[PDB]
């Protein structure tokens, strides 16, 4: 548990939170906001930091995701281990709408209403930083 990379392999990108508090992915290595820090706040329960800007990986109640400063309880993700082995996301407090942490193919965040348990893109894969 050190600063780890999302990589979504559904169009292979980071997943990033901009200092604008904006949520997306991208292909740039060097990229100053994709260092995430995964901090496990109880048995399958995680926060999500941008360890550049502080903000943390939130959605909304309309399943968008964004960056919030405080860490409240739209902040919270059940961390799962899928078939292929990869990284599943899925929000805490919306856990019943099946509403998962996701990229769509051209790097830009897919809403939680759109995403479902089984698509590749709901996949991660944390790779380590520096
Ligand atoms: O009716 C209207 O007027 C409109 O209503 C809504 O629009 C409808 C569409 O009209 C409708 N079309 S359909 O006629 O019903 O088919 C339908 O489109 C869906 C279809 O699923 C599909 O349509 S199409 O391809 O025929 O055009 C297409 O799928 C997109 C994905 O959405 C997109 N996801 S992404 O994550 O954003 O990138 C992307 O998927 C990629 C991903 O790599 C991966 O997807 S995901 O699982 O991560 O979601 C998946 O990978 C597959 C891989 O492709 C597959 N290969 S193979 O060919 O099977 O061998 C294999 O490798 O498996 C993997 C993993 O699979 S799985 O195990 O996870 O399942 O798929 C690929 C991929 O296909 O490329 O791209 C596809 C293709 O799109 S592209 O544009 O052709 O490149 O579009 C979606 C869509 O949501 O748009 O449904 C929409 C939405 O309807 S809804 O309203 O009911 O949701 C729409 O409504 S509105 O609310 O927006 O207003 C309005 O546009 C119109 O009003």
């Amino acid at each position: 548990k050190k600063p780890k990379l999302l990589y979504c392999s559904n169009g292979g990108h980071f997943l990033r939170i901009l200092p604008d508090g904006t949520v997306d992915g991208t292909r740039d290595r060097s990229d100053q906001h994709i260092q995430l820090q995964l901090s496990a706040e109880s048995v399958g329960e995680v926060y999500i930091k941008s360890t550049e800007t502080g903000q943390y990986l939130a959605m909304d109640t309309d399943g968008l995701l964004y960056g919030s400063q405080t860490p409240n309880e739209e902040c919270l993700f059940l961390e799962r281990l899928e078939e292929n082995h990869y990284n599943t996301y899925i929000s805490k407090k919306h856990a019943e709408k099946n509403w998962f942490v996701g990229l769509k193919k051209n790097g830009s965040c897919k809403r939680g209403p759109r995403t479902h348990y089984g698509q590749k893109a709901i996949l991660f894969l944390p790779l380590p930083v520096s």
